[PDB]
This record gives structure tokens, C-alpha cells and sequence, in this order.
């Protein structure tokens, strides 16, 4: 299964690439909103970690326009934790919503229960 | 011409229904996100006054709910008055977005506009 990782912190997405990659996965990694809609396009990923403030075009936007022609589940990630963030995430299109920093079992347990629910 | 004016606080509802009534239009009233849907479907107004917080169900939902099934035009209305408020409401399907407290004259004005444009 491929999983499209898009963070802009390069350090955050290479940590989530190595585990994801232990667990088995091919993972293609955007680093802003505009290479986040164009490597869905072209890879129909089969899961997005998609975290909430990205340049460009930000992850609210993102998850709202996947959702215009696809049902492909959405984590969302942020280190935003309010309870109005996690609400309009989830709202705007996330399956789920994970703060920073996060443990990396408890991200792979999500990722693996979302993928098992679609 | 109908206008659903949606307010929970009564005297700013007053307000707007009095000038509106004042140009011609019908108005009817809504004061939260429940009766709002529910006067939308049952009234098909031709313009929706919606303001951003309401109990029940919130603005934001209001106008996304709305725009699942109709492109009636809504004229958000906020005490809120932030980049984030404004984008975030029109992002979400406003038509405009005007802060509180507000001229009765360019109020009617933009209705005038938004009813020109649908």
C-alpha cells in the first residue's frame, strides 16, 4: 500500500517515511499544499498524513479539494491541538486528527486502522 | 424577495429585519443552525443573513450543509472579525462576509449585490 506523506518540516517527514517504511509501505512524500494535490493526482495513494498548516495551499484546502473526487482517508497531523482545530479538520474531510509530536506505534496503529476501514 | 435572516441575538435580528422589511423583502427569522436548515427547506429563501456562531449547529456547518444541495447566496455576519474568519467562512461557501457591528446602508447594499449576481 502507498501513503502520501505531506509536511513541510523535513525532519518530521523523513521520521514518518522511516517507519512507514519499516512497516512495509511505498511512501512519496509532498512538502506544501501544491505538490500534495499534484502527487495525489498522479499516485492515488491509498492513505494521505496530511498535516493542517502547509505554504502554498493549506491542509484544510487540501483535504476539502481531495474530497471534490475522492474518498482515499486522510490523517491529518498538526501540532495545532485546540479543540476547534481538530473539530474543523475532521470536519473539512480528515478521518482522523494527530497532534505533535505524537508516538510513532500509536501513528502506524492509526494509519493501519484507517486502511483496514477502507 | 425573501431573505432568512439567521441571528441568535434578538435585537441585532430586529434591526436587520426592520431595514429589510423597509426595501420590500419578506424576512423570516432563525435564531440557531437547527431552525436555520429548517426554515431554509421549508422557506427557500433567496438569500440567506447567517451569522457565524449559532447554538445548535455553527455557521460554518449551516452554509456547508446548505451548499450540498443549493447555491442560494449567503452573506455571512460576525462580531468576528479576523483574516482567518473571513476566509474560512468564504472557503466555505459565504458569498460575503460582513463584521458586526455593521452600516444598515452598505448591509442592504450588499444584499442588493449578491441578489443581482443570482
Amino acid at each position: 500500500k502507498k501513503i502520501l506523506i505531506v509536511d513541510d518540516e523535513k525532519p518530521i517527514s523523513d521520521i514518518i517515511k522511516f517507519n512507514m517504511t519499516k512497516e512495509g509501505y511505498e511512501v512519496v512524500t509532498a512538502f506544501n499544499g501544491r505538490e500534495a494535490l499534484e502527487q495525489f493526482e498522479a499516485e492515488q495513494p491509498d492513505i494521505i498524513i496530511l498535516d493542517l498548516m502547509l505554504p502554498e495551499i493549506d491542509g484544510l484546502e487540501v483535504a476539502k479539494t481531495i474530497r471534490k473526487t475522492s474518498s482515499v482517508p486522510i490523517l491529518m497531523l498538526s501540532a495545532k491541538d485546540s479543540e476547534f482545530d481538530k473539530v474543523i479538520g475532521l470536519e473539512l474531510g480528515a478521518d482522523d486528527y494527530v497532534t505533535k509530536p505524537f508516538s510513532n506505534r500509536e501513528l502506524q496503529a492509526r494509519v493501519k486502522a484507517l486502511l483496514r476501514r477502507s
